[PDB]
């Protein structure tokens, strides 16, 4: 895929106590979710995400990626355990700390979906609009064309 960019070499992703192909995301949008454990605003957003993908990550053809901040791996463990989506594996945070410098991430919670066939950037701002878009009536909330960001 295109995601190789974004999870150099990674071939698989935690799903719960089990693991799934990187391969098996291709045609759909996959959100890297920069979250962790520790952090404040965090806690409140996460749910909000949960309920949004327990709704329509099979209609939207969409898949969570949790991308930790967490260093403590209980902490992370202890947070993975309540979403329903996927992980990069904590023993590879250091290809999450590479994303979050790729894509700028200055704090976090934080969403990003790429296209997982090409790797281009669908959109950057899904943690703010998903707040005020529940039923994703916007979805994907695409960046604006011909901008930076």
């Amino acid at each position: 895929s295109g995601l190789d960019k974004y999870l150099p070499g990674i071939e698989k992703l935690r799903r719960g106590d089990g693991e799934v192909e990187v391969k098996s995301l291709a045609g759909k949008l996959v959100f890297f979710y920069f979250s962790a454990s520790w952090c404040p605003p965090c806690r409140g957003f996460t749910p909000q995400l949960i309920e949004f993908y327990d709704k329509f990550h099979e209609s939207k053809n969409f898949e969570v990626v949790f991308c930790t901040w967490d260093e403590e791996e209980d902490g992370f463990a202890g947070y993975f355990a309540k979403m329903p989506w996927l992980a990069v594996p904590f023993a590879q945070s250091e290809a999450v700390q590479k994303l979050s410098k790729h894509f700028n991430v200055e704090s976090i919670p934080t969403l990003i979906g790429v296209d997982a066939d090409s790797g281009d950037v669908v959109t950057t701002r899904a943690r703010a609009t998903l707040v005020k878009d529940p039923e994703g009536e916007q979805f994907p909330w695409k960046d604006a064309p011909l901008e930076h960001h």
